[PDB]
């Protein structure tokens, strides 16, 4: 191990990087114990650590260099742009680790096999690559020597991969991955006599569950997202040191089977399709249960009284059965260090008891909604200073009185939602002094008074969502401090005033909803200066005035990353109805049921059966995007529709319907070529359909009627498509599907 070839194998490898930036302090002038990404002992180098930066090299310069420093014990490039194929090379026998994950070597996973030729190798990692597993499966992985294995997020895909991986032994073996591939077939580590750790999750496994035999150093186990259905209980019935059991998202059957390992500290059996009441199904003592997740199952009764005994439990989450009766504080104050406690999605009932207030005090997540609680929030929640409280959730249910302002005291709050249920008296102003607090949400309830201008002292406030309730006011300036705003919904309410100039400095404003409320004067042209705008829903107001050419100055520029993963709902509206104003209700709908929807309809006149779309936001551009939604119908528009308003590519509503607007069609629209829906009914347009809009393809539904609008109906693109009424009341407009243009009429 001479320092001349040290230093000329590390040279010649950063000769070979494309990126001459790359590696900047490493240079035949130093010592190679002073480059960044290199570590020594006792002036020798140990390890090689270049992981998250842009080489850009093939494996076989990897090897050729690096691999073959006598010596090295450790090579860490994660994330390091290394693509290729490994093959046969010369390796050190000092090598104990080599971390290739988060690259993009490609070819048969059997190339793996030459890494035998590194006699000390114990630890491999090349997860998230694009290796794969050609058609028939044969011989072996052989590479018994190792005690780590991560083969994770590959293209592996093929059945009884698993047996090749330890087809020539596994003795060693402590940890091993395979999770994220489409392996199937069966997996049988009951030689590996030293395995601590499988996870074989996220596959494509739907016959046998893993054989494990002894199962006698077994502490992790992971089968989730799988297939797997049949007899998972009697296959680690021998396991005595397990810690942790994931089965959750397969297919398994039936009630809850005897689990009474006693050493099992976190067990899901979440997302499969058990049944029946809970039985006791653990040790007198509860196992060592830290976290239990059953959600997502068909449960139904009481929460049994022997939960009493997981005095260790610090998450418990039951979300989506069919629990029923009243919170059971007996149960649950046992529980002495509860810090999640999820009930979401099921049918409890009854008042919130005061001892709730005793659970709240390690407790960081308490998330109550979709159920039938009733009667009022509990006033003194976070009494105790020391509360820890950070995610409040109670919406959907049956809660009446008011919002009580002690929840001022949750200090730590970040997530506070009430909507959905029956509350009334004000918004407190002393939710102002929630100085960690990101969303507020309390929509549909029956809310007075106005928006607190104490909000301005939530400088975290990323979420306001106030729609469906009855406050009065106008827009606060002090929101003009939460300067992280993202989503703000103000619909539906009888909100008055203007929409602030300072909207504009509101830069990560993403959605903005001002719907069906008496809102007036003109549209700022300040909304142009909005670098993330792509939904501003403005119908049935008062607003007045021209549409600012300058609104729409931001296109092309727009971001759309903050908004995403955020679970909404839209409400369609399928014009049927009159009274039924504006494309749809874009609504947030985190921890809500559908079937509570018809509770709007005292509030809102459309049809609830209309069509419901849901999912989680996700945005179709990341960056240098546009508007998506635009609707600014039934308000008093007038003056002309800018040319500006075609420059949006990623516009797929635009709703100018019901206004005042003359001046006629810019020849731009034609430009607006991902338009689903166009409405431009009831207003004052005049000259002819510009030609140009034969261009547009993705046109679901447009709406010309009540105009003034003149002369052919052009012949290409989608026009012939929709129906005459589509184009009536326009008295100069001729040609299909319209009566045919006639000079003499
Ligand atoms: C903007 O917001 C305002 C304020 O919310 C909103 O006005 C309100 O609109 C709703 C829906 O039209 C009205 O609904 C009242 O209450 C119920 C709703 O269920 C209805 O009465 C019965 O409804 C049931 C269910 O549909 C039906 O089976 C039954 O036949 C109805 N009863 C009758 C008359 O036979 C009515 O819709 C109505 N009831 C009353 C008071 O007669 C609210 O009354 C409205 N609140 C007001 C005006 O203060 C307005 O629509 C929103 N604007 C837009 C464009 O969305
Ligand atoms: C093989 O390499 C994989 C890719 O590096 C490893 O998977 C990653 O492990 C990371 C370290 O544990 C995880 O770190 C995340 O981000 C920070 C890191 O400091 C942590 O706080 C987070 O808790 C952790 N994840 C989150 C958000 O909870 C990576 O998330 C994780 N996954 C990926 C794909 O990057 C494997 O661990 C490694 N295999 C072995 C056996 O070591
Ligand atoms: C970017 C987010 C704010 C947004 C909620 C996003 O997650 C969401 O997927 C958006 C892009 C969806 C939600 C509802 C969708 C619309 C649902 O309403 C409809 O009228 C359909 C009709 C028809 O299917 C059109 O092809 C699309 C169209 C008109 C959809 C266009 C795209 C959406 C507007
Ligand atoms: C996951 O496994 C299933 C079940 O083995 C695969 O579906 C089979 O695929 C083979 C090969 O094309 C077909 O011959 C069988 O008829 C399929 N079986 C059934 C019941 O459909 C599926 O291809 C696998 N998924 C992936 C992504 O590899
Ligand atoms: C138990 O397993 C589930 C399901 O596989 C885990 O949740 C998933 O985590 C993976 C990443 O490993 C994500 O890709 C999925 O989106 C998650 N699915 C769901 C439904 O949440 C869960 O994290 C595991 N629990 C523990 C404590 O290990
Ligand atoms: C717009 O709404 C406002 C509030 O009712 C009104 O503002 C008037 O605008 C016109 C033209 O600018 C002028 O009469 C005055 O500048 C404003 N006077 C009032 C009443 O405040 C106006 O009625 C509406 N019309 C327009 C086109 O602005
Ligand atoms: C590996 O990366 C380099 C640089 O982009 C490229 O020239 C080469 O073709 C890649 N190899 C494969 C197999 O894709
Ligand atoms: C859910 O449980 C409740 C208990 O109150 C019961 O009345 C109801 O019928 C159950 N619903 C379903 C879908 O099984
Ligand atoms: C909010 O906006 C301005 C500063 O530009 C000022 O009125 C005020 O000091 C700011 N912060 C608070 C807490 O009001």
């Amino acid at each position: 191990q001479s320092l001349y070839r040290e230093i000329h194998q590390l040279i010649s490898f950063k000769d070979v990087l494309p990126d001459k930036n790359l590696l900047p302090d490493w240079s035949s002038n130093k010592n190679p114990c002073t480059f960044d990404g290199v570590t020594c002992r006792d002036d020798k180098v140990t390890s090689i650590d270049l992981s998250s930066k842009p080489l850009n090299v093939g494996f076989s310069a990897v090897s050729s260099s690096l691999l073959s420093l006598t010596g090295l014990e450790s090579l860490f490039l994660s994330n390091s742009h290394i693509n290729g194929s490994v093959s046969g090379f010369k390796c050190s026998a000092s090598l104990t680790s080599l971390d290739l994950s988060r690259n993009s070597l490609s070819g048969p996973v059997t190339t793996l096999t030459s890494l035998g030729s590194c006699s000390g190798l114990k630890f491999l990692n090349v997860s998230s690559n694009t290796l794969d597993f050609p058609g028939k499966v044969s011989g072996g992985l052989k590479l018994n020597s190792l005690e780590v294995l991560d083969l994770s997020a590959n293209s592996i895909s093929g059945a009884n991969v698993v047996g090749w991986v330890l087809s020539d032994g596994c003795g060693e073996l402590k940890h091993l991955a395979i999770s994220g591939n489409k392996i199937s077939g069966d997996v049988d580590v009951s030689r590996c006599v030293n395995l601590e750790f499988l996870d074989v999750s996220s596959n494509n496994f739907s016959t046998g569950i893993p054989f494990l035999g002894d199962c006698s150093a077994l502490q992790h186990l992971d089968i989730s997202g799988n297939k797997l259905s049949g007899d998972f209980s009697r296959a680690i019935s021998t396991c005595t040191e397990l810690k942790l059991l994931n089965i959750s998202s397969n297919q398994f059957v039936g009630p809850i089977p005897p689990l009474p390992l006693k050493s099992l500290q976190y067990l899901s059996l979440a997302e499969n399709k058990f049944t029946g009441e809970i039985p006791d199904f653990l040790s007198g003592a509860c196992d060592t249960l830290t976290g239990l997740d059953l959600s997502g199952n068909h449960f139904y009764g009481a929460v049994p009284p022997f939960f009493g005994s997981c005095s260790l439990l610090e998450s418990l989450a039951l979300s989506s059965n069919n629990f029923s009766g009243e919170l059971p504080m007996d149960t649950l104050l046992k529980m002495r260090g509860l810090k999640v406690l999820d009930l979401s999605f099921n049918e409890f009932s009854g008042e919130l008891p005061e001892s709730l207030t005793n659970l709240s005090a390690s407790l960081l997540t308490l998330d109550l909604s979709s159920n039938n609680f009733s009667g009022p929030i509990l006033p003194n929640l976070c009494q105790n200073p020391k509360n820890t409280l950070q995610e409040l959730y109670l919406q959907n249910n049956g809660f009446t009185g008011k919002i009580p302002p002690t929840l001022s005291n949750c200090s730590e709050l970040v997530s506070l939602h009430l909507s959905f249920n029956y509350l009334s008296g004000t918004i407190p102003s002393s939710l102002g002094s929630l100085s960690k607090l990101r969303d507020l949400k309390l929509w549909l309830n029956m809310l007075e008074g106005e928006i607190p201008q104490e909000l301005m002292y939530v400088k975290t406030l990323e979420t306001l969502i106030l729609d469906f309730n009855d406050l009065t006011g106008e827009i606060p300036s002090g929101l003009s401090n939460c300067t992280n705003l993202n989503w703000i919904s103000l619909s539906n309410n009888r909100l008055t005033g203007e929409i602030p100039k300072w909207i504009g400095r509101l830069e990560n404003l993403a959605i903005l909803k001002l719907s069906n409320n008496s809102f007036s004067g003109n549209i700022p042209a300040e909304l142009g200066d909005c670098r993330s705008l792509i939904w501003l829903d403005l119908n049935t107001n008062l607003f007045n005035g021209t549409i600012p050419a300058a609104m729409f100055k931001q296109s092309g520029k727009i971001a759309a990353n903050f908004i995403a993963g955020k679970r909404y709902v839209y409400i369609k509206n399928d014009g049927m109805k009159k009274e039924c104003h504006g494309a749809g209700n874009l609504l947030e709908f985190q921890g809500i049921r559908s079937e509570q929807l018809n509770r709007l309809s005292t509030r809102n006149p459309c049809n609830i059966t209309s069509r419901v779309y849901g999912g989680h936001t996700s945005p179709t551009f990341d960056n240098n995007g546009s508007m998506m939604f635009l609707d600014m119908s039934y308000n008093m528009l007038s003056g002309y529709i800018p040319k500006e308003i075609g420059s949006m590519p990623y516009l797929f509503i635009l709703n100018l319907g019901h206004n005042d607007i003359s001046g006629s069609i810019p020849d731009e629209v034609g430009d607006l070529r991902g338009l689903n829906i166009l409405d431009l009914s009831s207003n004052k347009l005049d000259g002819r359909i510009p030609q140009a809009m034969s261009a547009l393809t993705m046109l679901t539904e447009i709406d010309l009627s009540n105009n003034n609008l003149s002369g052919p109906i052009p012949e290409m693109g989608q026009f012939e498509t929709f129906p005459p009424a589509k184009f009536l009341n326009n008295p100069g407009l001729c040609g299909y599907p319209l009566p045919r243009c006639d000079p003499s009429n």
